[PDB]
């Protein structure tokens, strides 16, 4: 643990030699499957699966309810991450692909989540990262009805809000997507400030009453991984003057794999929660 006081100085020292002690200590994660996915490398969930490599651990999966006389229908390649004092605070996940835009949204309505972060552009350095699973109008998904009610551009990120509805069920949802567009096509964002702001807006903006938050980038596991130990780690540094960065991947770590996917991005969450106690 780093009192927030000693955290540039620990920053610091990290960084010499080219960075050794950041270089060392990344190194010391377990990179790959660390817990069985039997259900996530089941044949017929191949086509839920974005990168067949970054799947979903049995313990820890997020579960759906089981579309009827459909065996399997029970998987979403998404994992539950407990937040500062809050299990299952959030739900790392991949992009939807369009065979799973409905496995999506079904499980954001019975998980009663409010938010939505997207930390990934739609398309980086020509690839396709995610599917547009959300309307610019409207659009019905079998039994889900999304409804585009506002788009706020910022300068790196846009926040979508949508009034969703379910069929036979007289309620209507306000859920926010927090598109995060700020993250460059390579490397880490050179300023952890927009991203810092993006944090605050979600902090801010999300209902305490509601279910976790949504995170999903491409496969789901670094930008999503950055932007979720960046949000705990605020909370810690608040509630206690200290933060545990390397514990908290490591326990992210066990929900799901290789979160915090490079060096790099495992620096920039140094950086970022740096400046925001800064």
């Amino acid at each position: 643990a780093i009192r927030v006081a000693d955290l540039l100085q620990h920053i610091t020292q990290m960084k010499c030699a080219e960075g050794y002690g950041f270089k060392e200590e990344y190194e010391s994660f377990f990179e790959g499957q660390s817990a069985p996915w039997d259900s996530a490398k089941k044949d017929e969930n191949r086509m839920k699966n974005r990168y067949g490599n970054i799947i979903a651990y049995d313990h820890s999966r997020v579960r759906l309810q089981t579309i009827e006389g459909d065996t399997n229908s029970d998987y979403i390649n998404g994992n539950y991450i407990d937040g500062y004092h809050r299990p299952n605070h959030y739900i790392a996940t991949q992009g939807p692909m369009q065979e799973t835009i409905y496995d999506f949204w079904r499980m954001v309505w019975h998980e009663n989540t409010a938010s939505i972060i997207m930390v990934t552009n739609l398309v980086e350095v020509g690839r396709v990262k995610c599917c547009k699973y959300w309307p610019d109008d409207t659009e019905i998904y079998k039994d889900i009805k999304v409804t585009l009610i506002e788009t706020e551009l910022l300068a790196e990120y846009v926040i979508r809000t949508f009034a969703v509805e379910k069929r036979g069920v007289h309620e209507i949802r306000e859920i926010r997507q927090f598109h995060f567009t700020g993250w460059p096509d390579h490397g880490v964002p050179y300023h952890a400030t927009g991203l810092l702001g993006f944090v605050r807006q979600v902090k801010s903006k999300s209902p305490p009453s509601a279910g976790p938050l949504v995170v999903h980038c491409s496969a789901g596991a670094g930008r999503t991984g950055c932007f979720i130990v960046i949000d705990i780690m605020l909370d810690m540094a608040e509630r206690e003057g200290v933060v545990d960065i390397y514990n908290c991947v490591r326990e992210l770590r066990s929900r799901r794999v290789n979160m915090v996917q490079t060096e790099e991005q495992y620096v920039f969450i140094h950086d970022a929660i740096l400046e925001a106690c800064l």
